[PDB]
């Protein structure tokens, strides 16, 4: 089964046995980990505008 992403916005699906979990919370990207900071979208993959 996957799980969410910790970017409520994200819409991507991934697993906690891929994804960059750090401490029990799944990260697409390094954009979901570090949330953004500063500029614009998304996770480096397509069309997700997630913030952080
Ligand atoms: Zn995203
Ligand atoms: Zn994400
Ligand atoms: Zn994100
Ligand atoms: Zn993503």
């Amino acid at each position: 089964t996957l799980v969410k992403c910790a970017c409520e916005p994200c819409l991507c699906n991934v697993d906690p046995s891929k994804a960059i979990d750090r401490n029990g919370l799944y990260y697409c990207s390094e954009a979901c980990a570090d949330g953004h900071t500063g500029g614009s979208k998304g996770c480096g993959h397509t069309g997700c505008n997630c913030h952080g």
